[PDB]
């Protein structure tokens, strides 16, 4: 074995910067050194609330991803447009890391490295692709078996059960995969209270979290898939309302311009899998929110080339 090694058994910089040269070259990451990410950052989540509160002083700044779904080279690319995650670059990634992408092992372990290279200043939510049912289907325990064993992708579905699911910036701006509830009056404490480390529910706050969509309509609709509801510009004023928030941003759909300004400003949708699948053509987006000033700017990049695997090849 002539890759990337850990340093007394932790994440350094130069640990990264090597693995995602190994990466782009399609090879594969030791078990061993896969499997100490792993339990490390299992140990590393399972501290963190569910609602995970973040300050941004006035000249501090954020990168805000949504969905990547296993798009290794457009994450690379991600990292060589706006810079490498550091204490002065930090970034969340907003869900839905795996599946679709046949390089999903690659975008998480390289996720999971940073989370341990800088726990407090990068951050990952959970998406409903971190799942056990979605990975069964949509290629990520496929790529996890034909890459490792079935005993690793029990430890990567044991640690996406301790991702948080939502963050909030400055007590201002609330950031989560899917978006608002099926039901009025959930609260941010509600948010901070649910018990996470599970597959999620059928239904309630951590369904509608990971699964819901904004519709432009007021009221809310049974969700077209089959799970949680879509949500109007009414019930998002009525939250922001309660909870004391400027607005929220959310992933979860692919848009062709990579981003979406919905409900008059208040919802936001930001996707950064640009060309899905290789056949949606869509452009993708990052945010960038500063402490002087939280509204959204966006900033958007097309896809570049990786290396002849389709898409759901290991479903
Ligand atoms: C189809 C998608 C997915 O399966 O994740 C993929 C394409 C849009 C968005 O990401 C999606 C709808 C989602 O649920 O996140
Ligand atoms: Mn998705
Ligand atoms: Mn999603």
């Amino acid at each position: 074995y002539s890759g990337p090694k850990l340093e007394d058994g932790k994440v350094t910089i130069s640990f990264m910067k090597e693995l995602m040269q190994w990466y782009k070259d399609q090879k594969k990451l030791h078990r061993k050194c896969a499997y100490q990410i792993l339990v490390q950052v299992k140990e590393v989540l399972s501290k963190l609330s569910t609602l995970v509160e973040t300050t941004l002083k006035e000249t501090e700044k954020i990168t805000v991803c949504g969905d990547t779904h296993g798009q290794f080279y457009d994450l690379l690319n991600i990292f060589e447009l706006n810079g490498l995650p550091s204490e002065t670059n930090p970034y969340i990634f907003n869900g839905d890391f795996v599946d679709r992408g046949s390089f999903s092992v690659e975008v998480i372990l390289t996720l999971f490295g940073f989370k341990l290279l800088y726990p407090d200043h990068f951050h990952l939510l959970r998406g409903n692709h971190e799942t056990d049912n979605m990975n069964q289907i949509y290629g990520f325990e496929g790529e996890v078996k034909a890459k490792y064993t079935a005993q690793m992708y029990e430890l990567f579905s044991e640690v996406f059960e301790w991702l948080p699911l939502a963050q909030c910036i400055n007590g201002k701006v609330l950031i989560m995969h899917g978006g608002l509830f099926s039901e009025d009056g959930v609260t941010l404490d509600d948010i901070r209270k649910i018990e996470r480390n599970r597959q999620p529910p059928d239904s309630g706050p951590m369904c509608d979290l990971l699964w819901s969509d904004p519709q432009p309509q007021n009221g809310r609709s049974i969700s077209k898939r089959g799970v949680s509801c879509q949500f109007g510009p009414d019930v998002t004023k009525a939250f922001l309302e309660e909870n004391n928030l400027d607005y929220i941003i959310r992933s979860h759909e692919v848009k062709a311009e990579g981003y979406e300004v919905a409900h008059g400003g208040r919802c936001v949708t930001v996707f950064s899998a640009p060309n899905y699948c290789d056949q949606m053509g869509n452009k993708a987006s990052y945010i960038h929110l500063q402490g002087s000033d939280l509204r959204p700017q966006f900033h958007q990049f097309t896809a570049v080339p990786h290396p002849n695997v389709k898409p759901m090849a290991y479903a």
